[PDB]
Formats: C-alpha cells, sequence, structure tokens
C-alpha cells in the first residue's frame, strides 16, 4: 500500500564479478562500491518489505519463449546458471500475493502479461542486488521480479514502458496490506556490447538522460529504439526499464543520490528517488480500483465444483503441476510407470502430493491445485481415459456417468 | 495482404485420440464444407489462434505468444509425437504482424521450436489434407486463457481488430485465412464436469456472427457460468471475428454435442471495410517501422529483430545449452561428438570451432550466447570485445578508462 521510493542501478556482470572477487580494496572498484553506499544504506533504513524489481534477463532463462512483461509470481528465486554455475547466493523470496494483486490491476488496465516460476535470475537481477542488499543469511526483503523483453525487437514502445509504470503505482498503492515497497529499475547506462561498435559510450547523453528521468520524465516518452541506441548504444537502450520504474513513482521526486563511473564497457550509474506522495487524491480511488481488478472474477465463487486456476492456485500447485508436466518427456514415464516410487523419492513433492498421484485421486488433485490438463497427461500414461477422470470428479463411475450424451 | 475470411472451430483432442462410425459421420460432415473452402479459396497462410493445454507453455506462460519460427512439429502430450508432417510457419508475416501489434500497444511474446499440441494439430488434421505436408503456412498465435488473470474479451477483440489492419498492410498480396479455434461450451474439471449449455451456444454463435460487439462486456464469470469454465476460452473466437469485416456472411455452421465438449464450426467470408480504414495501410507501415527507422545508419550494430532470431535460432539454441552443466562438460571434452548429434550446419559448427566472434554476430548469434561461450571456455568478455574490434586485448583495453577482466 505504501511506495517509499525507487532506485536505478546498472546491472553489469562486472558488478557481480567485482563483488564476488572482493575487490572492495581495489583502486578502480573501491570508489564505485562507495557509489552504491547511499542506496545500500537507504534500503537498510527504510526497510521495504518487497522490492518490485524491474530487470531484463540475458538469454539465460528467457530465449525459446520470450515475452515483454513477464511477472514473477513464484514463492522464491535462485541464481541462474550462465555457463560458470550458480553464484554463491541464497534464494531470495517472492510475493505471490502482491504479484497477484498487481497482475489483476494491470490486466484491468489492458496490459498483456506473462507469469512464471521456478526459473533462476541471472546477472540482470543478482549482480546489483548482491551489492545493495546484505545476504550472508537470507535477503532482508522479498521481491516481485518483472523481467522485460528488451532484447528481441519489436519491443514495447518507450511510452508503453512508462504507462506500465503508471498503472503499476496504482496497483501497488491499492494493495490493501500495510507494507513498504521500493521500486527498482536496472540496466544501462550507455554501452554497446556487440559488433564493431562495441566499446561505445556517451557520458554526456548518460547525464542528460538521468537528469531528465528525474525532473522531466515525460520528455523521454517520444524516444525510439533508434534514438536511444544512437545516443546510448544498442544495449544501452534497455534504459526504457528506468522509465518504467520512474513511471511508478510520484510525478515529482526528491533525487537523494546520483553516481556515475565508466571503468570499462558500461557506464555504471546509480540513482535514489524519494517518493513525495500524492499531492492530489487519485482519479480512481483505491477502493474503486480493487473493484475493477476483481470485476472479471466477481461472483465466480457462486459456481459449485469450480476451482479457477488463478495465480495463488498456480503457485500452490507448481511442484505437483511441474512434475506432472514432465510426463511429456519420454524418459519420465519410463520411471513414472516402471518405477514410480523412485521418481517420487528423488523428487521434491511433499508426501501429500505423492499420495494424491498414488491414489489416482482425480478430483482430490483438482481440489489441491492441480490443473486438469496435467491430469489429461496423467490419464494417458499409466491408464486410463478421460471418461474415467470426468466420472470420479462427481464420484460416479463410467456407466452411470456416460448417461447424458 | 488479403484476408479471405476465416473460420471458428472446436479443438478437442478426441478428434485424434480417436478419429485416426455412425455417431461420427454427421460430426465430420460439419467440418468438410470448410475443408473444401480451404482447398478452393487457396490460402497462402493461416493465422491460427489457439491455446496450448499446458504442454509447451507452463512454467513461463504468456497471453499472446506469436509463433515466429519457420517450422512446427506436433507436441508430445504424454503419448508420443503424433505422426504428422512438420507444418511451415511464416516468420516474415509474423515479424510484420508483431510490428503493427506493438505499435498499437499490445504486449507480445515470441517463440520458436516448441511443439504445437492438439490445440492446433488436431482440428487441422481434418480441415487440411496433410499427405506429405500441408496446403498453407501458419502464423500460430498461442493465447493464454488457462491462468487468470487473462485479457478481457474486449482486449481479445481489439487484438483481432488491430490484427486485421496489420494483415491488410502486409505489402505482399497473398491469401490469408484466420482461425480462432476454441470451445465450445464445456467443463472438463470439478464437480461441475460435464456441464453444457446449447441455449447459450446458439445465442453466442449468432451474436458473434451478427452482433459481436454485444459480447465485449462478457466477464469471465458471465462467460464461465453461461458455458462452463473452459468454455470461456471462446474469448479467442472474438479475436478471429475481430480480424474480419464488421458485416460478414456466415457461409456455414455446424453443431454436434456427442460427449463432453460441444463441437461447433463457423465459416465466414470476408467482405470489405466501410470505406477506407482511418489509417492508410502505407502510413500504418510507416508507424510500424517507426521504432527502428534509420537504425541502419548506426555502424557496427546488428539489431536482434525477429528475422535474425529466426536465422540464428539453431546456433543460438545450441549455444544456450552451455548453461546446462552436462552439455558444456561435453563441449570442452568432446566438441565434435557434440557437433555430430546437434542439428548445426557445417558452417555453424565451424564458426564455433574457430571461435569466430565477429562471424557469429554477423551471422545472427546474439551476443549473450557468446558471453556464456567465453565463460565456458575460461576466457572472458573483454577478449570477445577486442575480437569484435579487430584489436589485441591490450590495444582494446587502451580504449577503456581502466583495465578490468571478468566472466560469467
Ligand atoms: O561487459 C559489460 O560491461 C556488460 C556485460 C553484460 O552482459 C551486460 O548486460 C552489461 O550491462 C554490461
Ligand atoms: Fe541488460
Ligand atoms: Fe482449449
Amino acid at each position: 500500500a505504501k511506495i517509499i521510493g525507487g532506485f536505478a542501478v546498472s546491472h553489469t556482470p562486472t558488478i557481480a564479478f567485482a563483488h564476488d572477487a572482493n575487490k572492495y580494496d581495489d583502486p578502480v572498484w573501491a570508489p564505485i562500491f562507495q557509489g552504491f553506499e547511499p542506496v545500500k544504506q537507504w534500503l537498510a533504513e527504510q526497510k521495504p518489505d518487497v522490492t518490485f524489481y524491474v530487470y531484463n534477463d540475458h538469454m539465460t532463462s528467457f530465449f525459446e519463449h520470450y515475452s515483454h512483461f513477464a511477472l514473477g509470481v513464484g514463492e522464491e528465486y535462485s541464481p541462474a546458471d550462465e555457463g560458470g554455475g550458480q553464484r554463491d547466493l541464497p534464494p531470495i523470496k517472492g510475493d505471490p500475493e502482491l504479484a497477484k494483486h498487481i497482475a489483476e490491476c494491470l490486466v484491468a488496465d489492458e496490459f498483456d502479461l506473462a507469469y512464471w516460476q521456478g526459473m533462476g535470475l541471472d546477472h540482470g537481477a543478482f549482480s546489483p542486488l548482491s551489492v545493495l542488499l546484505p545476504h550472508e543469511h537470507g535477503w532482508p526483503c522479498r521481491i516481485v521480479p518483472l523481467q522485460c523483453g528488451v532484447l528481441q525487437h519489436p519491443i514495447p514502445k518507450a511510452r508503453r514502458f512508462w504507462n506500465f509504470g503508471r498503472s503499476l503505482r496504482r496497483a501497488i498503492q491499492s494493495y490493501p496490506r500495510d507494507i513498504k515497497v521500493a521500486i527498482a529499475g536496472t540496466g544501462g547506462l550507455s554501452h554497446q556490447v556487440h559488433g564493431e561498435r562495441a566499446g561505445f559510450n556517451n557520458t554526456e547523453w548518460d547525464m542528460e538522460f538521468m537528469e531528465r528521468l528525474a525532473n522531466d520524465p515525460e520528455s523521454l516518452l517520444g524516444a525510439t529504439v533508434t534514438d536511444l541506441a544512437k545516443k546510448g548504444g544498442w544495449e544501452g537502450a534497455e534504459v526504457v526499464m528506468w522509465l518504467l520504474m520512474r513511471g511508478a513513482l510520484s510525478p515529482e521526486v526528491k533525487t537523494l543520490h546520483q553516481s556515475y563511473f565508466l571503468p570499462s564497457m558500461t557506464a555504471i550509474a546509480t540513482m535514489l528517488f524519494e517518493d513525495q506522495g500524492d499531492a492530489a487524491p487519485p482519479a480512481e480511488s483505491d477502493e474503486a480500483l480493487r473493484a475493477r481488478a476483481k470485476r472479471e472474477l466477481a461472483g465466480v465463487e457462486e459456481i459449485e465444483g469450480t476451482y479457477p486456476f488463478t495465480i495463488d492456485r498456480a503457485v500452490k500447485g507448481f511442484r505437483i503441476n511441474h512434475f506432472l508436466h514432465r510426463l511429456i518427456e519420454p524418459d519420465f514415464r519410463k520411471r513414472f510407470v516402471e518405477d514410480p516410487e523412485g521418481l517420487f523419492a528423488e523428487s521434491d513433492l511433499t508426501e501429500e502430493e505423492k499420495s494424491l498421484i498414488r491414489n489416482r485421486d482425480w478430483i482430490g488433485m483438482i481440489h489441491y491445485g492441480v490443473i486438469f490438463f496435467m491430469l489429461e497427461k496423467m490419464a494417458a500414461v499409466l491408464g486410463i481415459g478421460n471418461i474415467d477422470v470426468y466420472a470420479a470428479f462427481r464420484g460416479l463411475s463410467v456407466p452411470e456417468f456416460q448417461k447424458t450424451r
């Protein structure tokens, strides 16, 4: 319900790399870490419950299937593998509920989304988070990551990123729970990391862009990919993600911090923004918005034997649904059938989930949070046939059931 | 550039977990008029709207996943790859369609190289003769109807609406059909399993064809009650009807409800809009190229557009697996034996073997696959950059303020 402010920070793997190598003593790296100090401490004082974390993934967890606004709805996130194995970092926790409320308001506001769980976070996330948050135990806050498809064009327009941030504020503000939320926009600034133009930077544009983002962000919304990549490098045009975070903050903000360093490929920059509230009650109240967000599923309760696959349900059901989804892999059913206890013992299903499968408990799995298309798969591995699954859903048997056609 | 009209049709899997009888004969006969309209109207491409039933799309799940790839095999749904010939996609039409949609502020997804399930392959193995291949090419719009929140019906409608002028603006006069394939009324889960409603089914089909804007207020609830929970996927039908003329001509319609799912079918013929469109289909083309216009004036830069993703897909996908520890293990130890099993052409293999960094960028490898390949190999990002710049590492490091090295 309460947005405290937002920070902007580069997401270069060099940040992760210099940290892991512990070069806080290093001539080059030392003043750069001192550049993160105001954000690190602010985050340690204000103590947000969740960081809504805008970043892009770097063809690691997103490639064969690649989406624009992909909202992490999962209960927890782990460092991804990038060819050198996962970093020595603990899993950071999610916020399925807050993710769920944001999901609902954004669809109401006509943004087409995508939801995902289980998949690691690469340097886009864990490079700066590793340096902004302490973690030799567990992370101090939760996260609702929002991974943006900025690498495969055509991608959303600059104004579309901004407008996303605009709805994002109203959703987060209308969350009827008493929490501090910060908003992160990661990536940039100037850099190009491919082709003969690799090496490119533009300190002047970087400074002009940061000042405009802070004090006149609407002046950037006419920016094309061509503009942003001419002035900032091809991969520097990922700064549209900074427009998104900026769009989620009060129209005016108190720019508490700005730092800039350009050791190597990437202009490593950092902004801290203090939210200045609402100098005017919203055009649509918090109450009205919660209405309109629930509207499409208003009533749905009053329909028996109906267990909609909402996001809470999907998160609840993710381990069982993922395991049953593995049936489409040929080798999987060559241990789901020959040796179902071995697959079980080597899996991470709670024992309750194993007994549900074991008993073929069809409507019991629908009750638990198994989607039927994961059962459709199950009934065509060991047995079984749809008429069976449909009958057990009403406790009937095949003959009595078949009497409707 | 010409929409010949399109059809709406059910996509139940029993039309293939069976099919390939006297109960069936009048059901198939519901499909064969459209079938002959598809061998007589001769479509070059079929923009085919459907939904994956949690085969291909799951752990990561999208609302409008445009298929951009050059070829689709049928998805394994738990019971093996169903013996069908790989159907052809149309990347260049997908690319152009994506460009207009983004300009109209629709957030998309793009995918390649994953199976199509019964949601596509099944009802098409009825409308399309498929001896050793298929009549046309397909642009698969996988929709995300299985996990709420999902886009409002008015949003599915506008998509199809924008999708219309986007296909009309394709500069190539070929023949395009459209196929919103869903439903009809049913419910395949819960104590409510087996529900139907032939008195909404008929009201719905008639309104969709003759007063479809009278469905833009349907909530999920209104739709789920009046037709089942899974039935409410007909919101896809509104997309297809969205992409047709306001006034159409319901050429044909069938309806047979054997078991669980109400099997419907609608044949529309496109007429032609009321006067010209408000945006000329050349000015549209301009607006759809706006974001990347003049990008060719940027030197040493190779944008990663759809055409490049399609062109780079094999070598990009192959390199992407360096994140898999057991793959990259081999890649260091047994490169050629890995190369053999892979589907990489000889040049792709050579590019990798010769560590031709500049070559891979030009060819279509996105940089972030080389960042991994560098890491896997023990060298770092810098060596790649220097190589891009035709400079030695020290000579390139000179161009930087400080000299740092890094990986992973
Ligand atoms: O080499 C870099 O500075 C660099 C490498 C990356 O993969 C990246 O995403 C980035 O923002 C910067
Ligand atoms: Fe990035
Ligand atoms: Fe369906």
